[PDB]
């Protein structure tokens, strides 16, 4: 089958959702598979229909007022996955 | 708060709208954030939900019969912006 | 056979769309054919069903806070036009 | 109490309808009351809600390929008019 | 290819539409092809789907209060006709 | 103004409605204005939008099993008519 | 099986339909079976679902301006009737 | 040309509407034209499409618990009546 | 408070429903309150909204091929009736 | 429990409905509770949702052409009222 | 070809419809073919799609307040029958 | 016949519409016929269905921030009125 | 009892359907009963509601580019017809 | 800028909502601005579109079975109000 | 931001709305910006989406029967206007 | 789970479907579980939602013109059955 | 591109449409491409989406009562064919 | 007339429906008229609109796991068939 | 049966509705039955379907900016209660 | 259980979809089971509800302008298959010598 | 002109469609124009709106269980494309 992943983006200090954070989806080697994935006003983005494997999200643009953190957020889609994989990303306000 | 941008693409000599021009969206450093953005039959493409910041469009494929010009088309999304940012791009016919 | 034209109006400094700019449509000799054409909140106005010929838009009232610039914006409707002709006008903020 | 008027525009040699002819509505003294009235693909334009009075249509732009004829086409809206007034204008090909 | 024709009927002295005028459609030799074509309250009748050829309308009953004028109103449907042919007939009031 | 007329067609001996009776509509001088007017399963046909004047129906084909009777059935549309004119025609069975 | 009957009512001198004429439906012995049957603006009334038999309509109130004529209007509903029975009644204007 | 009449029926002592009162419509000579007209839960019945004339309602069955009063309730439908005629009947409780 | 009554009509020998039987509704003294009540193809007719009282149905025309039997069919509407009163009438075939 | 009241207004000499009569609703002591209640083209006005009690309507403007009669029209809403109370008011034509 | 049957159930003393009476459908030998058939609030039940033959209804539970009477109610479905067979059943109140 | 009236309410110094202005409608003698009539966000209130006569509006509460001006605003509903009567009221800001 | 006929028109050399062929419908003696019957873009025209009898189609205008051929195409409508009657007509290209 | 108020009416002893309580709305000086405002079956009445100011509700008729209490229930509509203002009124049962 | 303006037009002597009055919209220097603005049957015309500024309406054709008065009717659209601006124009009947 | 069964009934000699055959559903011991199951015009009946087990159909009334054959038609519903079980029954015409 | 073909099947004697005639579609060498193509109650069958080429229909079963005629009915689908190709097939009645 | 036929396919040992069995339809001499008829998940296939005649089904591919049995299954479509013809085919599981 | 209760929460100083106040429902001994009941933007919460009994609301969290007051608000649901029970709750602003 | 199959047909030179190519469905021995299966404007035809087995498509008419190639295109429907089987056919453009 | 392309992805050994294969779209020189294009459960992906040119798909992630093969799959979008371009890609199972 295929499976789905949801990322939720927040302000690290208030835990409030952030719209407009931009991510790449990479495979576990770092190869960019999708780009321009952007959080909505609930702080969420979802990618559906991923084949099983090891992936990572990498932030490419932080929301205005926040520091970019390009550290990969790893996740695995399992074979015959029956529930969404759902990862939490946070952003520090700029100094 | 996020903002939107519309690009309108024409034939430089006739000012007629061109479909099928392909663009990247970069940040102001040239980092590619989105790719494959393609004009419709009114010559327009729109990107919605951008966080505030400085951006630029770069043509990656000209419509058939036209010369590619990859010079960046700059624009800024302002915080709390209340109106769409629009930009006009043109293409020289092959000759 | 007729063709359509769209004008898009912006703030020259921000590239943001401006509503409420008023234009005349003139022929190429300056004869006024239509008046009171007013941009909407995307900064656009469209005139449809024009016969082929040489025309020009002339601003008759700038949006509040902008300088009037009545210089003509030329365009041609061609006899077998298959796409809208689509022109970009800008406005300088006052002072 | 108001009345309506329709103008139909043709090629004088083929009697075929012409789109894109542009007209002024004047009162019988020549004062311009409306401008930019444009014929559609059935050759027609209509003005509704006119008060009783003496009026005339004046061509301001002929369809491409046709000669301009600015001779006024007179008509009267009568006080309790129950039928549309409906006038025929023609255009000679150029040369 | 077939084409369409519209006839518009008025009172010659007021230019107002007349309903209830009845017409034959004849070929150019005078052979009657259709009969009983009657104008509506906008003064119009329309025949669609005519093959290319030379035709003429002939009035067979004038609206009540008007003089019958059976003089043929000629028109031509051309091959691959793109626009309706649209003719204007008038009626003089009796005595 | 125009008026309407309805014709109702029966078997003379049973008073039952007959479908498929065919009529001409003529002016009072006998000139054919419409033809092929055919009664429905309630025995009725209606012509609407007639100008005021003197008219007559003439049967051109009787329903199968009935004798043709071409005697004119006279009627008048009055100016500013406010009710349908509604005439009754009968057919004798063949003997 | 049952059958239907329609009565149409006119002014004898103009053949125009009359509304508001009132009728009884009787059997052929004169026994009243229904009363108050009133013509509409097309001069019509209809009775549906009658068993086979011999019947007659008898006017009980003529429309205003017209003379009452109570002579029975006979008709028969036949056992396997396939078409509506339709009868024509007329009224003379008062002197 | 026809008019409408409404009758409203009440308990004379409480002015409350009564359902189920039964009435004849007669002409002004007493001839019965309609019977069985029955009031609804708002106390009302309506007869529409009456020709101009002099009429009267006669109670034929009072609501249970009420005394029958067959005194005629007169009304007139006028030739070009523009408003409903609307009459009030009352009923006395028994004892 | 009012009540409803349904009459069902059959062929006495087959118990099959009969359409087109005509009935009067009388009060218990024999006064006719409604006439022309006609059974449908399920052999039924219903009178609704009757005030409480003693009533009777009287056949006024039997369906074609059946013998008339005018003997009254009594029923009572009760003051706080909560169900339809529902009576069965039969008809004998002729000869 | 609340109840409803309907007033019906007529011309006393023709029994025709009058629109535009204006009424106050007062309690039985004369205290005004509602004002401006105006009859419609059926001559009616309705107040719903009244608590049980003793009330009266008082006319405050008679229809044009009619004499004002401010005499109170009394009515009572009873507890657990099951039927609308429905009163009849008349107006004499002036002079 | 199949046919339908309706049973209508009343209180013998009031002729009011009874809901909730329960019936078996037997063939004419008394063999039970269907059971549990229950009257609705109009006192009716219908069995559709019966092959031609001789049948009988037998009450198996009387409505509450009524005596059970299991005497068969006979009926026949005829081949090609065109009308519903109806039967009337009654119930004696307990006393 | 009845007529309608519309009142439009502005700030005297800006001509901008005011909501929430409250008015009485009085007859020409000052008798209050309706009260509590309140302007909407377009500054308008409409009363429909008035009988012909002489009336006046009297402000009873000015919009917050404005001075109350109780001077009557007179108007007339004419018989067979064909257009709304439409009056303009203004309010001075508090100083 | 009436019947329908469908005529299908083609180019004799290609068997492709032709639009705009014009036909008269005559009875078997040549008397014209309908005229102006025109084929559509599937080459079809249908006449419905014909009484039983013998008829013939006679071309009165061939499609542009084809030769007129007025030879009759005969057909019979039978009583109680259950299937549409069909005829095929061809047209030779002009030489 | 206007605001809304909701009044909720109850039986003081049970706290159950009461329908049919009638209120005036006054300004803070007691001037009557609206009358006839009646509570519904949830005990509620709402007035919307009030301009800012101080008001009071004054009962003018208590629900049947309750004592009238005309003491004012005061409230303030503030400028730029964002929430409905609410008041609770109670009614004592009569003794 | 933009704002709207509505003009209402009346007969000065009756305060009745007038249709068919024609206006120009000018800037406050008198430059014509729109023409042909025509009042509807409520006497209204509306212009929407104007930028902030000073404007004036100038009548160009009075309704039939009324005197032209070309005096400018001034108004201002303010920068953050929240309500429609509404102006009242009147017309004197001809002598 | 549960499973479904369909029985199809035919005339043994023509293989045509028979409506109106009546069946019992029994368990494999002969205990009657359902009765009155009747074939429709496609000769079919279906029972859904049967628990797994051994069952049999037994005909209780053959269609009119056919011989009853009460021989059981056995079938099994299996656990986790994934397709309908679907049995064929035939009927011999009577001698 | 592709094209479509419609076959129409008749009784050769009556020209009545026949349902149920069965055809193969073959190429012009006789190779079978489709089989089982069956005419409907308008006597028609259509094959859509055929590539250009030379084809033939061959009857494989005539309707009951008609003789089989397997003679090929040729037709050609042309490249960029714009109209349906039709063919007329016929059947001799059996004797 | 035409008729329909349904075939139902089962596993001979379980009587369960089988999907995916493929059949030819032949006439009774073995000539193949249709091929590829495939059973659905209820085990059924249906051919409609067959003309009267003698036919047979022949299995061309058994469902996976079952033995092919090409023995013809005969059936006849009669003239004026009123019911679907329904045949039962079975399959033996492979050993 | 059951009954419903609605609580309305205000700011005690302004009487403005407050959202977000949180309540327990307890029986009259203090036992907690429901918790987390939260007022909406009309200041309301409703509990439906309560059995008869004595209850109390207890505030567990006041809206931000207000002081908690945990005093119980008693109410009783009566057997066969017919109207909603309401209670008014209020909150002191913080200082 | 049954399975579906889709065939897509192209011009071999341009890879454009071709409408109007006609196919037979055969079993793996060559027995014709269905005929007349015609590609649509996206070049596709689909057969659904096939029992598990070994099958083959055989072109019977190539689109106009192309050469017929009746070489069988083999495919297998598996028991309980869960995805459509989807085969690609192509056609050489012609010209007569 | 723009054109469309469809890619279909299978398992090379079974020819079964594969979901979740991911592709780049590159121009003919290898320049990446779009990325992240993923096949669905029919094995397909489609890109629309491509300008004329030469492109290639390159696999970036194979479905789980399959070997990545990044060899380009080339295609041409022609000007004025009238048919979709299709390409077939296969994947080998991992060893």
């Amino acid at each position: 089958s295929t499976g789905d992943v949801t990322l939720t983006k927040t302000d690290a200090t208030t835990k409030a959702a952030l719209a407009g954070a931009v991510y790449e989806l990479q495979d576990a080697t770092g190869k960019v598979l999708k780009m321009g994935l952007t959080t909505d006003t609930t702080g969420q983005l979802t990618v559906s229909g991923l084949t099983a494997g090891n992936y990572q999200f990498v932030e490419t643009k932080a929301p205005s007022g926040y520091q970019l953190n390009a550290a990969p957020l790893s996740f695995t889609i399992k074979p015959n996955q029956t529930a969404v994989v759902t990862v939490a990303a946070t952003d520090e306000p700029v100094t």
